[PDB]
């Protein structure tokens, strides 16, 4: 007997239930809809679906007509549809948790066990005909021959919104305090118990690291001095797990919150940016409050860069990304009126999504000099020789690749991709359809349909054989982009939600924390409003470099 | 210099944030009031509070008037009112966590950290001229002493409400799975991670005990068979950590969720109850879904356990507790439309609170027999001596002491509330008279007023020198009890937003768990919705006994 939840028949959220042999019921409590299939709809439910313009024509408004913006932007709309934009958004992700990589059902090990990664949507079921369920074929494409035909890189495909490697190494190093999968573990596992914005890329996943990381005077982090610069201290004075290549002595090691920021110069950029911005932060609170102890300044001014970094992310990174005219606006205080659980999961869809790999170049250039991936991956001096600013004012200068549209991933990293697919085969992720349909988009008819164009969905028919077949990130990376876009309109209606459940879910943007008292006063409540790219930057060094996530023209 | 924020200058729940070498500033932020200490009250404040009645008059609402409240309870306005309560006692309580034993401010250490208890106000500043700020004497009185002559049971004062020990060993068993400190990491830790009902008194608080405590056929749990009923397995079959006295043999030591549970008759009674229900769940469980995996079948059976749980202590435990002619509910759909956060976690004070040794009789009557502290405690053979059927009869017949008033805690377990005493000291618990202006009550300006009575109160005044220097359990147990109450107003209003949050905080009452689904279907819904004390214990015996948690007429 086939099992009957292998055909997804619950539509519109429904939860698939098995009862008896052969039989399965939906339950479709709380859908908008009833029915078998939770096909039927209710008043307001069918309203609301048949005025819903299409995203691709909400994404035409919110990126044209700068004039209707510019005006919009200086009244209250902004607000009003920011708090929109809040809750619709949010609503899609489930908050509790409910699945993970053992449950296909909600459980309390799923809500209690944070070693888990959730998701949205629950895995194929292992007893399905075909490994996507029920289309497809017997055996699902060459992994690598997939990556190799549709997302290697021939020539290099710039981002048409003008984002830089600045953009890109922020992307990497900020996800990467939440994307830690376990390898020990196995997929859907994690390391990054925050599940969040926590910072742990800076302070570490846990406390003895932390300790082992902070100077436990004045609240401040470990550092070391080079040519009159702050830099990360050394594994000797720091003795934290860095994971180097091995022949690298801990003497040359540079110990930070995250074990694989040795790795890349634009990672150990950014650890440097963040320190040196901790113990700055440090230095005001303790003027201010001479009777503190070196734990609470500590904690404070790991608050208040945890609101810097939201505030950044929302107003700059997001906006840069989005492209909006839309200027975004990061305020707790639009939610205090809302339904809005304060608490974040990072799921599995998440990860895979983010994996945002054609942003990286062919080469690094670096003032007049240009370094291969040999070059800059694992070097260790890149940082120090050249110093924060000119790394800074670099990756601001040069731009990044299209991340949509497929072709576009440096042949160095194409394995990454590879794994990826591979991953998301163990993880028996639904076909890229149902995701679509579950962040309330029609699935899609054809791969042509998909692609925009008639070759690459001809051979991608060949291979799957059925567009309902078609693996969740091989659509994301394939599907065709917004018109001059970064993306597709998939990445954004999925992303989207994740990424701002995971930073206005965090607890700082509740009603209990957002207060002066929590960052110590109206001289941190500020820091964290007021906090930008340019600041961050410069506040911390002599001289201050170009620093943007687009490039300057 | 001394410390400004030892005077508890800032009020309504303002925030005392050291500024300088000797000021301070107080954090009014959504107190509803302003000012440099909060008591400038804005309009809408100053008008609720004009208009709202004192607890003891609500208090004699709910306890008078019976037609009125008859006619209530057949109405919506059960729901409204219920709603009613339900909002005003949960918004007293901080949600997410603010403060822990080590930080006396909000950090990020204190939010992801739960191994920590957490604390409604802050601990009483290590710079303080007296113990508990700047009122009393230079030492607190002897903990020992003040139990002996205000807590030592003289007479027997059974509780005017009819509760039996039935409650009693319920209101033990059903709160040790949140209340357990970790004689390890010391005062202020805890080792229920859950912070709730989360049922590890029957699965363990940790994966390890869990596995080592399932059958892992069908769902259920390991048992054992004795005189033709079922038991919790002995621990050479499932071999965990569980503290009995050395010496005592392992075939005759019982492996349940909770390591004391074997230390009682009670607790092993109610273990014994919850297991047979669990199994007996598991089967109608699968008898529904016979393609379900033993993985499943365990996780939904305690998921509808944990649904039972809450039911019955809101339905009839708090019933019970309350007195209320109001006919309290269970009803998650109350608060889908309004602003709850489905977060626990477990506050020092509602430990301490918790402590209701009073209800211990002087012996324990079981039919014509009558056992002492030195035949009950630690009796491995009583409850398969008489089984289930019996011992709740018994329990279900005796009384239970009277909680509040003073002098009715029996000598054999006194230790523990000294012990409790001295703990609160360890912990720096702020004064009475601070915890009661922070849940909305007025200080007391006597102890005359404390005690109603002259003799207490006196010598009282002339131990502590100071009623607002008066410690926190010691003004709960000594405090004046409502008309024929078990205990006074203090008990009542700062442990019902405690017990409240930690009901209704629970994850299966989100609008993303309340569903047919998560239980397995109608049936697990419905066994929820339906459970019931009485059904707890005859559905799982062979015969019925009587079965409450008040005495018979
Ligand atoms: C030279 C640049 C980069 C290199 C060498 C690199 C390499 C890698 C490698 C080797 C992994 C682990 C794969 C595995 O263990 O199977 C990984 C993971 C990942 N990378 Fe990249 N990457 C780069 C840039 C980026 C950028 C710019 C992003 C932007 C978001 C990104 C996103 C991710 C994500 C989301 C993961 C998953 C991490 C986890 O699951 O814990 N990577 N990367
Ligand atoms: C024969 C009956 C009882 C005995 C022998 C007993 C004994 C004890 C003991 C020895 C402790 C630990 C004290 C320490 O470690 O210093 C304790 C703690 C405690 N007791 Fe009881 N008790 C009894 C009844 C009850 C009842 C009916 C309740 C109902 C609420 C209760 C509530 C508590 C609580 C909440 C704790 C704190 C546990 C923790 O923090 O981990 N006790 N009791
Ligand atoms: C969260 O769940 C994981 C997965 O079950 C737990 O790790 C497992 O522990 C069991 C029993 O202790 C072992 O048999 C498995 O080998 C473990 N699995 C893996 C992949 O390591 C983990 O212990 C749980 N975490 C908590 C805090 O309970
Ligand atoms: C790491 O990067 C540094 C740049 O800081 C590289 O050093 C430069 O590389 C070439 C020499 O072959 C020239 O551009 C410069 O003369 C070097 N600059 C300095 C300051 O020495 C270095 O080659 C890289 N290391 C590795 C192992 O690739
Ligand atoms: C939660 O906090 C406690 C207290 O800080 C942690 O326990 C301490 O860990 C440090 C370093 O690991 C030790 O030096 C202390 O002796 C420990 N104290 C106690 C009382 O155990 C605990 O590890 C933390 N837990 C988590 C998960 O972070
Ligand atoms: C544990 O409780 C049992 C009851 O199950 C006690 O055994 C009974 O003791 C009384 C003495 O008061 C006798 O009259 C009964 O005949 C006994 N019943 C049985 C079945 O033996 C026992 O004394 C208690 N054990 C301890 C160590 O106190
Ligand atoms: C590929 C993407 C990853 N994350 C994306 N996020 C957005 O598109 C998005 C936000 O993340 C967000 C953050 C805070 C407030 C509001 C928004 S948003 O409207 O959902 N939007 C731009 S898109
Ligand atoms: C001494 C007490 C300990 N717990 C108490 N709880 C109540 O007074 C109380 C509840 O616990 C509660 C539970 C569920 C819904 C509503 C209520 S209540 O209104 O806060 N109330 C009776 S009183
Ligand atoms: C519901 O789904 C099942 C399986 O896909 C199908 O047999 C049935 O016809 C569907 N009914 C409706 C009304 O969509
Ligand atoms: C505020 O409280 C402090 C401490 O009790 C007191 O000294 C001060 O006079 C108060 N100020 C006002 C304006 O009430």
């Amino acid at each position: 007997p086939v099992n009957p939840c292998c055909y997804y028949p619950c539509q519109h959220q429904g939860i698939c239930v098995r009862f008896g042999l052969d039989r399965y019921q939906c339950d479709c409590t709380r859908t908008g809809y009833s029915g078998p299939n939770c096909t039927i709809p209710e008043i307001w439910t069918w309203l609301r679906t048949t005025l819903r313009p299409s995203p691709s024509f909400i994404h035409f408004l919110l990126t044209h007509g700068r004039w209707l913006w510019d005006f919009v932007n200086a009244t209250f709309i902004r607000d009003t549809l920011m708090r929109l934009v809040l809750t619709v958004r949010s609503n899609l992700i489930p908050s509790p948790p409910t699945y993970n990589i053992a449950h296909d059902y909600i459980s309390w090990e799923s809500f209690s066990n944070v070693s888990y990664y959730t998701r949205i949507l629950p895995s194929v079921p292992r007893d399905c005909p075909t490994p996507m369920g029920t289309k497809g074929k017997k055996q699902l494409p060459d992994a690598e021959f997939l990556s190799r035909r549709f997302l290697l890189r021939r020539k290099f495909i710039p981002d048409p919104q003008g984002t830089n490697l600045m953009f890109a190494f922020f992307a990497q190093h900020f996800t990467h305090q939440f994307f830690k999968t376990s390898g020990k573990m196995g997929p859907g596992f994690t390391k990054a118990l925050g599940h969040g914005v926590d910072l742990g890329h800076i302070y570490g996943d846990n406390l003895e690291r932390q300790y082992q990381l902070r100077l436990f005077k004045d609240g401040k982090l470990k550092y070391q001095m080079l040519n009159g610069e702050v830099y990360p201290p050394s594994v000797e004075e720091a003795p934290v797990l860095m994971h180097y290549p091995r022949g690298i002595p801990p003497q040359s090691q540079m110990a930070v919150g995250q074990e694989v920021f040795g790795l890349l110069p634009g990672l150990m950029l950014y650890a440097t940016i963040w320190l040196r911005e901790h113990n700055r932060v440090c230095d005001l609170l303790k003027a201010e409050h001479p009777t503190w102890g070196d734990e609470q300044l500590f904690q404070t001014a790991r608050l208040i860069l945890i609101g810097e970094t939201i505030k950044i992310v929302i107003e700059e990174y997001v906006q840069q990304l989005s492209g909006y005219f839309l200027q975004l606006k990061f305020d707790p205080e639009l939610l205090f009126g809302a339904q809005f659980q304060y608490r974040n999961r990072i799921a599995m869809e998440f990860n895979q999504l983010y994996h945002w790999h054609p942003l990286m170049p062919d080469s690094f250039r670096v003032g007049p000099q240009d370094y291969s991936y040999e070059q800059f991956l694992f070097n260790t001096s890149m940082l120090v020789d050249y110093g924060v600013e000119a790394l800074v004012d670099a990756f601001s200068r040069q731009p990044a690749g299209r991340i949509g549209g497929g072709r576009n991933i440096d042949h160095h990293i194409l394995h990454v991709a590879v794994d990826v697919i591979k991953e998301s085969r163990v993880l028996r992720l639904q076909p890229f359809n149902e995701y679509r349909k579950r962040f309330g988009m029609k699935p899609y008819t054809s791969f042509q349909e998909l692609t925009g164009e008639k070759e690459m969905a001809a051979e991608l028919e060949e291979l799957y054989g059925d567009i309902d077949a078609l693996e969740f990130y091989p659509g994301l990376l394939l599907e065709k982009c917004h018109p001059n876009s970064i993306f597709g309109e998939s990445m954004i209606e999925m992303g989207a939600p994740f990424s701002l459940k995971g930073l206005l879910g965090n607890p700082i943007c509740s009603p209990e924390y957002w207060k002066a008292s929590t960052f110590g006063g109206e001289v941190g409540f500020n820091l964290v409003k007021t906090a930008t790219l340019k600041k961050l930057v410069c506040l911390n060094t002599k001289t201050c470099p170009y620093v943007s996530f687009h490039v300057p023209d």
